[PDB]
């Protein structure tokens, strides 16, 4: 059940088949979830993409603070901080020495069915 460093597993490449690769390393990627102000919700920011406070330095916002978020359309929104979420992921290294971080459920050991 639990995958640890060093383990060759089996995971999706970037060109989208899976291939044996190998976990590099277990990584912590933390992420933030937001209200915008027209009421949509997010909940995959970078701390990076809050551009009203440094929370890399600083950390998160408190919950419910009005924040401005630059999103994947390189424009910048206006909106409330919700909560923050650390996930466990798993750095994975194929063949080609190309690289990926994915979640626990994208990777697959070398005995089990690949759905």
């Amino acid at each position: 059940q639990s995958i640890t460093a060093g383990q060759k597993v089996i995971s999706k490449h970037k060109n989208g088949r899976f291939y044996q690769c190998e976990v590099v390393r277990l990584t912590t990627e933390t992420f933030y979830e937001v209200n915008f102000d027209d009421g949509s919700f997010s909940d995959n920011l970078y701390p990076e993409d809050i551009v009203s406070q440094d929370c890399l330095q600083f950390g998160p916002p408190a919950e419910g603070e009005v924040v401005q978020v630059r999103w994947t359309d390189g424009q910048v929104y206006g909106a409330k901080f919700v909560a923050s979420h650390p996930i466990q992921m798993y750095q994975v290294e194929f063949e080609d020495g190309s690289q990926l971080v994915v979640k626990r459920d994208d990777v697959y050991t070398l005995d089990e069915e690949l759905p």
